[PDB]
Parts: C-alpha cells; structure tokens; sequence
C-alpha cells in the first residue's frame, strides 16, 4: 500500500465522519497497517453511514395466509401425501435436489466453544447434529436408489461464518465427511457487516481492526453467488433446494414429501411451520402482510398481535404458524438473486460489542450495549414472491422441530429436550413397526431409518430403553 493510496482511503473515511478508524496508525507495525487498510478498503463508509442512519434514525393489513397458499400433512388427502413422497424421491433419484445448511451461528444463548452443529446432545451414539444430518442425507440417497437402481446424489452446501468456518471444516474432515463423498460437500461462508456505535461510528476491535459481525442468515443469497455455490448447482443440474437451520435435531433433510409437494405445486418458494406452542415462543410467525406472504420475527412482533385470539376459539392464537426454518426454493428463484439481494432490509439488534475506547485506546468490554448488529433474514424474500408461487405446509412438531437454542439446564429448546425428542421419536417408530420397548426412548440411527421405515426386523423383539439401533 503506497502513501497516495493510504491517504486517499483516509480521506474517504474522514469525509464520511469515520476518520477515527485511523486514529492509532501513529503506533502500528507495517503489517498491522495493511490489515487496517485492506479491511477498510472492503467497506464503503458512505453506505455504512446510510445503514447506520436507517438503523438508528429509522422511518399493516395483517391476516393468516389464505387457504390457497396453505396445506397440512395433518389433514392432507393420503393420496396427495403418497404422490408427494414419490415425486420427492424421484427428484432426489434424478440428482436434482440440493441442500443448503445454515450453520453461520455463533450460538450465543448456548455458549459453546465450538460450532453448534458439532454439539453432542448426549445421545448414546454421541453423534453431533452435523453427523445426524449427514446420515439422513446418506439414508435418503439410498432410499432414492431403491426406485432408480442408480446412484443418487444430494450435494450438501454448508454455510458458515468467519467464526465457525475453520472449526466446521476441521470437524467434517476429522469425521471423513460422515461417510459422504467430500466432493459432494461444499463448505462456504456468509458475509459480514461492521458493528456500529449508538452514535453511528464504526466500532474498532483493535487499533488495527474494525469490529465486524456475520450479515445474518439472509446473507445466504449473496454468499451463494460469491462462493461459487450457485454455479456448482447449475453445473450439477439442480432444480430444487432445501434450506434449513443446523440447530434442529429432528430436521428432515431433503424431506421428500416437502420437495414433491413444492415441485408439484410449481412454487418458487415453500416453507414449513408448526403450531406455535404459546404466545411467548421465540419463533417467527408466517402470515399475510399487505397482501403478501411474510414473516414477523419474535423480536419485532407487538404483544397485541402475538396475543390476538381466534374469534371462534378464544383460547387459540390468531397467528400460530411458527417458522421452523425449513424452506424450499426452485433453482430458477436463485437465478434472480442479483436483481433483489440488495433489497433485503437490515434488522437491528442492540449489542455489547468489545472495542477500543475512542481516544484512550483501551480495549474494553462495555457495560450497557454500546452499539448494534445488522442482519438480513432469509425469509424476507417471501413478500417478493406472489401468493400463487408460495406454499406453506404445516407439520408435526414432535417429528420435525426440536431446536437447540439454550444450554443444558434451561429446561427448553436445550440439549436434554433435543435428546428426549429424538429418543421419544425412535421409540414411537419401533412401536409402530411392531417392537416393544421395556423401560427412556430409543435412538434409531438415520442409516437404519430416515423416517420410521425399515424397522420390520424389530417386530416382536423387546428393546430395553435407553437403546441405540445402528448398523
Ligand atoms: C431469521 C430467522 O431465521 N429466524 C428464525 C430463527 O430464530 P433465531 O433468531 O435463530 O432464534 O429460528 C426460529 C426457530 O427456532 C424461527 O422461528 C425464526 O423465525
Ligand atoms: O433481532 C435479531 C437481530 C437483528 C439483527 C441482528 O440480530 N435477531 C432476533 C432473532 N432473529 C435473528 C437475530
Ligand atoms: C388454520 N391454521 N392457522 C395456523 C395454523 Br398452523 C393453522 N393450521
Ligand atoms: C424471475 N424472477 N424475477 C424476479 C423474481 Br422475485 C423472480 N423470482
Ligand atoms: C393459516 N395458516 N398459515 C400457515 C398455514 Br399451514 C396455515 N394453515
Ligand atoms: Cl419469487
């Protein structure tokens, strides 16, 4: 970096009212100086000022989704369920189905040292969430072959952040990709935005480093372009994508019912919900806003809409379609990302951000929250999508949604509720297949059963819970 170049960038920053990021250049090594220059060269402080301004100095008709845009597996015609299952498996067997795992979370409520997908919830197998998910992919590729007599590939695109990327890659490598082919698993990274003081100023982590944070799960779309992942999908002939969150231990990865349902309705986007468990559950609610499909995040909803009651049913929530972060896209939808990625709004959250005191140089952790994180949300493409190209499908919580949000000891959405849900699931499947569990719960490996099939061999047999059915 020359003097002219360093000076021209300084000017940009100074003119933008962000000159303080250069206030310790005085006392910097030649390479700490380049760390600062290179990182500042990758932000436009004017767009930073623009974001900071909408966030800090900021400027609906609201009904349930109409029944044309909604379905449920709890009351679908069984002929439909069967047809959707079959079509989903055929699309898997045609190598047209990809999976995008959103694993860009630091997992702050869980306070673990490792990525959340590495977490062992205490199952007898001691498998991670990542491994459980990989094995569902493996098992579904096998089920697909049973009706093609040919290999079935579901590529697995794993989206991480700066914080999770390296440990995620090491973990996958140390487990030999959980038995999948390395060449059908791509680990990529979401982008970042700088953290912002309450007063609009870029926070500095050190005297040579801007404080940045992941740009939210809504960062998926831009990261699909710049990572090369969308191009890999085009190359492989992918036409259908299942996107989910890593923290859900029950997630039906590439669920064939979901895929076949969406593909046969020819939507651009579909999404899963469950019945909200109470007014206060920390879930987005899917609904119709200003004529369009939309989500209100739990952090942005008002008490009155969260607590509104169904007129005919005075104890049931009016808005109870809980977002479980299981989305479908057509590949064609991803072909349009350049035209609307930029229109995704920035959600704001107050944060305690450790930084350099501006003036002192003192690398302090703050008492009250001293700034803000900006995040895009994955579901903010929903109102971009016509009702007729959108579908929402209700599923059963007990089979499809068990999130790991909190640490052992919390009492909900934690490792013990997760463990209990998998093992309770496994016992239900066995009991349906004819087995007898003595006693709690049973862990069924995904390689044995994806979704409750293949357990005939257990008919008549007694199983002493807790148990583990594997190879
Ligand atoms: C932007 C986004 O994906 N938000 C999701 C996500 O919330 P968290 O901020 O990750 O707790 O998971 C919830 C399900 O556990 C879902 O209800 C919500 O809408
Ligand atoms: O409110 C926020 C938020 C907005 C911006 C950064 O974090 N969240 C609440 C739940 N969804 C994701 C994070
Ligand atoms: C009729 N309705 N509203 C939310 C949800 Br779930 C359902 N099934
Ligand atoms: C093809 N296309 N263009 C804009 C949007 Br939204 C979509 N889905
Ligand atoms: C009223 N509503 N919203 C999502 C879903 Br399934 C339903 N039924
Ligand atoms: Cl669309």
């Amino acid at each position: 970096p020359s003097a002219e170049e360093f000076q021209q960038l300084r000017k940009k920053y100074t003119d933008a009212g962000q000159g303080h990021v250069f206030a310790f250049v005085d006392e910097l090594q030649t390479g700490e100086r380049s760390q600062l220059f290179h990182q500042l060269s990758s932000f436009d402080p004017v767009r930073i000022n623009e974001l900071a301004d909408k966030a800090l100095n900021p400027p609906a008709s609201l009904e349930p989704l109409p029944d044309i845009a909604t379905a449920s597996i709890l009351d679908s015609d069984p002929k439909d369920l069967e047809q959707w299952y079959e079509e989903g498996l055929k699309l898997v067997a045609g190598n047209k189905v990809a999976v995008v795992l959103m694993a860009g979370g630091q997992g702050t409520r869980l306070g673990s040292s490792a990525p959340k997908g590495c977490f062992d919830i205490g199952l007898p197998s001691h498998k991670s969430l990542f491994q459980i998910q990989a094995e569902r992919i493996a098992k579904l590729q096998l089920l697909a072959q049973r009706i093609s007599g040919k290999e079935a590939v579901i590529p697995w695109y794993v989206m991480t952040s700066g914080p999770t990327r390296k440990p995620t890659e090491e973990f996958f490598e140390q487990h030999k990709y959980f038995g999948l082919n390395k060449s059908d698993v791509i680990i990529f990274e979401q982008g970042v935005l700088p953290c912002i003081s309450n007063e609009g100023k870029i926070l500095m982590e050190s005297k040579f480093k801007v404080a940045v944070a992941p740009d939210g799960n809504g960062g998926i779309y831009q990261a699909l372009l710049t990572s090369g992942v969308r191009e890999d999908m085009r190359k492989r002939g992918i036409e259908h994508i299942h996107t989910y969150c890593v923290d859900n231990c029950l997630v039906k990865v590439a669920d064939p019912v979901f895929i076949g349902f969406a593909a046969s309705k020819q939507v651009d986007i579909a999404t899963k919900v469950v019945r909200k468990r109470n007014a206060t559950e920390s879930v987005g609610l899917i609904l119709q806003k200003n004529g369009k499909p939309d989500v209100v995040e739990y952090s942005e909803i008002d008490k009155e809409t969260a607590e509104a009651k169904d007129p005919k049913q005075p104890d049931v929530l009016k808005f109870r379609a809980a977002n479980i972060v299981n989305h479908y896209y057509s590949f064609k939808f991803f072909e349009s990302i350049e035209l609307w990625a930029h229109k995704l709004p920035h959600h704001v959250a107050r944060k305690k951000i450790p930084c350099i005191k501006e003036g002192t140089g003192e690398f302090f952790k703050p008492e009250k929250p001293n700034g803000i994180k900006l995040e895009q949300f994955v579901f903010d493409v929903f109102p971009m999508t016509p009702l007729e190209k959108f579908a929402c499908i209700e599923v059963r919580r007990e089979d499809e949604f068990s999130p790991l949000k909190n640490a052992r000891g919390t009492g909900e959405d934690d490792p013990d509720t997760s463990k209990r849900d998998i093992m309770s699931q496994g016992q239900r499947w066995i009991e349906k297949a004819g087995g007898i569990v003595i006693t709690v719960g049973v862990e069924v490996s995904p390689l044995i059963s994806y979704g409750g099939e293949g357990l005939e061999f257990l008919k008549g047999r007694e199983i002493k819970a807790p148990a583990f059915i594997e190879k």
